């Protein structure tokens, strides 16, 4: 459950609580 947070953080990013983060 993310929602493209890998695109929204183009590359490692971090999808969880709801929030994605980017690494």
């Amino acid at each position: 459950a993310c929602g493209s947070c890998r695109k929204k953080c183009k590359g490692s990013g971090k999808c969880i609580n709801g929030r994605c983060k980017c690494y």
